[PDB]
C-alpha cells in the first residue's frame, strides 16, 4: 500500500504537530516504558481514503484531514509502531518541515510506503527531502 498527502506547507505542519503533541505527552523515556509494555501506536488506511492515527495506551485518534490524500493499493492496511519508535518519525518530519517552511517552502507532501514489513516516509518541503525507513 502507498499513501502520499499533499497540500500547503503549513497544514501538514499543523496535522504532524498534533500527533507529535499527542505523543510528547510523555517524555522519551516513558514512551520506551510503553513501548516494552506492549502497546503501539497505529496507522489505519480505511479503503475510502482515510487516514487515521491511534495511540493505544493513552487511546486516542485524529484523522487526517488537511490536503488531498491519495491511496494506490486495495484493502485497508494497519500499520503498528512501538511509541518510541513512533514519537522520533514525527519529530523528524516536523523538523523537516519546519525546516522547508523557514527556508521559503510553500508547498509539501509526505509519503508512506508500507510493504513487506519496510515502513518508508518521503517528506518533500519545496526544496527538500527527507526519508525514513523502520521495520
Amino acid at each position: 500500500i502507498k499513501v502520499v498527502i499533499e497540500g500547503k506547507a503549513e497544514d501538514l505542519l499543523e496535522e504532524m504537530e498534533k500527533i507529535k503533541e499527542s505523543l510528547s505527552k510523555f517524555p522519551e523515556e516513558k514512551l520506551k516504558e510503553l513501548e516494552k509494555k506492549g502497546y503501539k501506536a497505529t496507522i489505519v488506511v480505511k479503503e475510502d481514503g482515510t487516514i487515521t492515527v491511534y495511540n493505544e495506551l493513552t487511546k486516542e485518534k485524529h484523522t487526517l484531514k488537511k490536503g488531498k490524500v491519495t491511496v494506490e493499493g486495495k484493502g485497508e492496511k494497519k500499520i503498528e509502531l512501538p511509541l518510541l519508535t513512533a514519537y522520533k518519525v514525527a519529530s523528524d518530519i516536523v523538523e523537516t518541515l519546519r525546516k522547508g517552511i523557514e527556508a521559503g517552502a510553500t508547498d509539501a507532501s509526505i509519503t508512506l510506503e508500507y510493504k513487506d514489513g519496510k515502513i518508508t516516509i518521503t517528506v518533500k518541503v519545496g526544496k527538500l527531502e527527507k526519508t525514513l525507513t523502520v521495520d
